[PDB]
């Protein structure tokens, strides 16, 4: 089976595009809401036809960017609720180790990877349990409610090998291991909700959405509160 | 071995307070740094008589207030360098996956127990490193230079299994990882320069149980996240 309706924050490009493209194929699905913090520009998402994707805008960082957005999304879904929500939107500040010590840099680069991410989910929770609770019984799946981030393999602590030194990095690496960190802390807090949490890490083309969108059929309770790469295999954190 | 020169801040209680009194029956080491973020109240710590300790102001949010500790910890420990530095400054703010959204408390939570403790970090590294430098080849020791920073068991991805159910520790959880990871990314930036970085979860008895800990902290230790007893963290 196939999600109802599904979020895909970012979706203007790179990685958020391609799953956008990649859900499109799904024509079982029948909402697609994509987000670009600025729509106007989102010509590429736009171009994509099909009359059950809406592009919305959305700022992670406004919270009222954030309020009119869950409730557009609410608009739409209906009772039906919210199947798929996919934190795509982020950003790879550049900071190291041996970077001018700046505040300012390392809190946007939480602020955006990090907390308006725990903000976003929040907010869609509601719609989440919903969609979960549209099907009795004791499985996870993407199909019934699942959240799933995009992070990043550099999120994983255990192997952390290079730092940041060479690739300035530290603070992009803390963001994710936050939200890597989140991820197995709201699988743990849904788990009478029945709703899927799972956080995954792309490659380094459509090759990776198409990948990815593959691991999502195969998700279930196993893979619950637990972080792998695109062709699943397991991080350590 | 001792330290000749060991900073702990937000000493003015709990773990931070504890440690101090535990390292100033060190005999050995020279300057005994403690901070607090109100002078005045921090009585406890004052009553303290020794030549040896000071207690600065310092309030890990400001940078005005981080540089002007940073100067002064350097006034002190002149060219010997600063070969302990312990992160105790801490917090914890109520936040749970069901709390009502509040972007203004995560935001905190992470500037008082990431961010700030990067920031306090990256400023005493000449201090840390021309510390390091007095000695020859790659021992790592905290009578040589290391960054100890006090964590949480809560900060462990792989031991959360209660996430924010029994109690509201969804921020405090994120901002710990992350300190995780700037202990374990630290620890490689750091490798050349030869200062040893490691994490510890404080579990009186305890502050006791860290100072042997860290009187066994070697090379093999580095990088990485231990109880108080040295058992071994996943992350």
């Amino acid at each position: 089976m196939s999600p109802g309706s599904v979020v895909v924050t970012g979706a203007n490009r790179g990685i958020g595009l391609g799953l956008v493209q990649q859900l499109v194929k799904d024509k079982n699905i029948r909402h697609i809401i994509a987000t670009a913090r600025d729509v106007e520009k989102a010509t590429e998402l736009k171009s994509i036809k099909d009359s059950r994707v809406h592009v919305l805008p959305l700022t992670v960082t406004c919270d009222k960017s954030l309020d009119t957005f869950v409730s557009k999304v609410g608009e739409i879904v209906g009772s039906d609720g919210l199947s798929l929500l996919i934190n795509n939107a982020g950003v790879l500040l550049s900071y190291g180790t041996n970077t001018e010590p700046n505040r300012a840099v390392i809190a946007e680069q939480l602020d955006v990877n990090t907390t308006s991410v725990v903000l976003l989910t929040q907010k869609l929770l509601p719609l989440l349990k919903n969609a979960a609770s549209k099907e009795s019984g004791d499985q996870l799946s993407v199909s019934r409610a699942a959240v799933i981030t995009i992070s990043s393999g550099l999120g994983s602590i255990t192997d952390n090998t290079s730092g940041s030194a060479q690739f300035p990095v530290l603070a992009y690496r803390m963001s994710k291991a936050a939200i890597n960190m989140f991820g197995r802390t709201l699988a743990v807090d849904l788990k009478d909700d029945n709703v899927l949490v799972v956080n995954f890490c792309p490659g380094w083309v459509e090759q990776s959405t198409a990948e990815l969108i593959s691991s999502f059929n195969k998700l279930d309770n196993s893979h619950n509160g637990r972080f792998f790469m695109r062709n699943l295999k397991p991080y350590e954190f």
